[PDB]
């Protein structure tokens, strides 16, 4: 186009345009105050409108990169506030845009964003809706400078809807606060999956990524022919490679190009895309990324004919090994939207190892005729774990399910900090509540997605304060083996019990007036410390103490002098437990 800035304004609309411009400037200029950014936005928006009136007007034919970088270099405090970043302005394009990209700070050392009180939030929302939401858009964007800007805007719009509904409710906090909690976790999770995709691309390479994509696209689009899936894998690997590099415009163009291709070829891909493909450009690729799986074709034959029984298996494999393995994966995956992606990848690795071994024998057909037998236990291991865990969950409920997990994992890796053990155990209990309520055919993909978030959060905490070689092994393995590795951890036989600390087991009356969440965390913290100190305690012995503890808190919180109960009765509880455990 003649004026790229005009074309974006016409397509996005003024409101969306202004929000994305704010996000982009805040992700580059993460230390500038909100008011400086509003000013930049308004100046960009009035310039764009001149181009919309006349694509021939001055500087309207410049590229978006040129115009955006020129504008960053007009910021008066650029050297004073960002130092080295200001040297990027001495560069010509495209060197200049690359230089700005390298100086984004993914950990900018800003204070934590505090969630104010419900009445305070709703009153600001009422008083000035636009400034309220845009100031938070700025606060979030500047702390997460690689988060894809359109998706940030998608969250903002759901926040607007939560405040609009809940600030009119009779019980405002009961309406609003679980919505805020859901949006925060979903947002944190989306950021985790973006960073994990990019890190895994770098370490394990393009082929491993393409394998994942084949499985993932074949479950989503089971009616597509392999050649169409395989072209989609190629395009999607380009999109993720460019987006991981971090330039917003290039990432957005690649995503938009792929969505347009999909929507122009729906008959070859899926019957579920009509609604997404009617949406504006801004929303299209995100919508497609979240489409439900297509219904699979009926009466698909077994894989045995093409992959086990054919006389030609080794010949077809040897002439194009990755293509044949891709076809096996495509056929296996389109048939099993109830499997995790990593499960499908385990099966393809197993099939590959067998063909490597068996196509070297004089009778390969005899050698690999049983290969589908090897898949059965790989498939069953995660199915059985889900059954067991969801059963335990319905029998205990989330809290006591969390506690069962807390004791198990403390004993396996008692060197982990107590905060992390509590947090990871709680989040794992949340996975059970979320995914156990799905029918069986959707439980494994649910578990894979949310476990990938929780286990990454663990590996991230641990990578920075490492304490256990066995965790570091599970966190550095292939992502295909990550969960089985964690599932294979055993009780630490060589741990030296932690030395008793009286204060760790001293409880005060503030526990009666704490939040339910903080009371839970308080008790789960002490349960972890209890297992760290007496790791060889039986479940019977632990339950006895947990029951003594429960009577101890309920009694003292109803007693006239509470402070004295907790200290005197408390001393009794400790002395008795110390005798009943070891
Ligand atoms: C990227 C979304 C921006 C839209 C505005 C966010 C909503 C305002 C409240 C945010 C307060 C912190 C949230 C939380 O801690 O749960
Ligand atoms: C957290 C990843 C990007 C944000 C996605 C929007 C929804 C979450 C809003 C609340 C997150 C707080 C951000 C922070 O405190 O750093
Ligand atoms: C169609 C192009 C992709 C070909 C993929 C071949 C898949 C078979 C081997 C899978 C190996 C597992 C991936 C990984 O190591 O993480
Ligand atoms: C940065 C200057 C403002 C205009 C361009 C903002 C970036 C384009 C985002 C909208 C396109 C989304 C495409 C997609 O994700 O499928
Ligand atoms: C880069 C994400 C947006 C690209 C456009 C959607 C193409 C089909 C995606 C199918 C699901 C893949 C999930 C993913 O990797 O985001
Ligand atoms: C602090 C981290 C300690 C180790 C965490 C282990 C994570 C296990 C992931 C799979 C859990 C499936 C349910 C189960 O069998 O417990
Ligand atoms: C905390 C337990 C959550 C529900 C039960 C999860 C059991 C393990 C799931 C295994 C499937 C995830 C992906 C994989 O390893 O194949
Ligand atoms: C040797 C130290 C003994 C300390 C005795 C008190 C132990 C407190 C464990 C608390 C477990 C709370 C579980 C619950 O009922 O929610």
């Amino acid at each position: 186009h003649k004026s790229e800035v005009a074309h974006r304004f016409k397509d996005l609309g003024e409101e969306n345009f202004k929000a994305l411009v704010l996000i982009a400037f805040a992700q580059y200029l993460q230390q500038c105050p909100f008011e400086d950014h509003v000013k930049l936005v308004n100046e960009v928006t009035e310039f764009a409108k001149t181009c919309v009136a006349d694509e021939s007007a001055e500087n309207c034919d410049k590229s978006l990169h040129t115009l955006f970088g020129d504008k960053l270099c007009t910021v008066a405090t650029l050297r004073e506030t960002y130092g080295e970043m200001a040297d990027c302005c001495a560069k010509q394009e495209p060197e200049r845009n690359e230089c700005f990209l390298q100086h984004k700070d993914d950990n900018p050392n800003l204070p934590r964003l505090v969630r104010p009180e419900v009445d305070v939030m709703c009153t600001a929302f009422h008083d000035n809706e636009e400034t309220f939401l845009k100031k938070y858009l700025y606060e979030i964007a500047r702390r997460h400078p690689y988060f894809y800007a359109p998706e940030l805007l998608f969250f903002a719009k759901r926040y607007k809807a939560a405040f609009t509904e809940c600030c009119q409710a009779a019980d405002k906090a009961a309406c609003l606060l679980p919505k805020l909690d859901e949006l925060r976790d979903e947002g944190k999770a989306s950021s985790a999956k973006q960073r994990l995709k990019c890190a895994s691309l770098q370490k394990f390479g393009e082929r491993a990524f393409k394998a994942w994509a084949v499985a993932r696209l074949s479950q989503r689009f089971p009616k597509a022919e392999f050649a169409e899936v395989s072209k989609l894998v190629t395009d999607l690997t380009k999109v993720h490679t460019e987006c991981c590099h971090g330039d917003l415009l290039e990432c957005a163009d690649d995503r938009a190009d792929l969505a347009k291709y999909i929507c122009e070829n729906q008959d070859s891909i899926s019957s579920k895309l009509k609604e997404c493909c009617e949406k504006p450009l801004l929303e299209k690729s995100h919508c497609i990324a979240e489409v439900e799986n297509d219904e699979m074709p009926a009466d698909l034959p077994s894989l045995a004919a093409d992959f086990v029984e054919s006389k030609d298996v080794c010949k077809n494999y040897a002439e194009a090994k990755d293509v044949f393995l891709g076809m096996f994966l495509y056929e296996y995956a389109r048939r099993h939207p109830d499997y995790s992606v990593v499960l499908l990848l385990r099966l393809a690795k197993t099939y590959e190892t067998t063909l490597e071994k068996c196509c070297a024998a004089a009778d390969p057909h005899e050698c690999y005729a049983k290969v589908f037998d090897e898949f059965k236990p790989l498939v069953e291991e995660p199915q059985n774990l889900i059954k067991q865990n969801c059963e335990l969950f319905e029998q205990l409920g989330e809290y006591k399910f969390q506690n069962a997990l807390l004791v198990r994992y403390t004993k396996k890796v008692p060197q982990v900090s107590t905060p992390t053990l509590v947090e990871v155990s709680r989040n794992l209990g949340k996975v059970g509540s979320k995914c156990c309520k799905h029918p069986e055919a959707k439980r494994m993909p649910c578990a894979e997605d949310y476990l990938s978030v929780v286990l990454n959060q663990l590996c991230v905490l641990h990578e920075k304060t490492p304490v256990s070689d066995r965790v570091t092994k599970c966190c550095t393995e292939s992502l295909v083996n990550r969960r089985p590795c964690f599932s294979a951890l055993e009780v630490d036989e060589t741990y030296v019990p932690k030395e008793f600390n009286a204060e760790t087991f001293t409880f005060h009356a503030d526990i009666c007036t704490l939040s339910e969440k903080e009371r839970q965390i308080k008790k789960q913290t002490a349960l972890v410390e209890l297992v760290k100190h007496k790791p060889k305690a039986t479940k019977e012995q632990l339950k006895a103490v947990m029951d003594d503890f429960a009577a101890f808190v309920e009694k003292c919180c109803k007693a006239d002098d509470k402070e004295t109960c907790f200290a005197e009765e408390g001393k009794k509880l400790v002395a008795a437990s110390q005798a009943a455990l070891g």
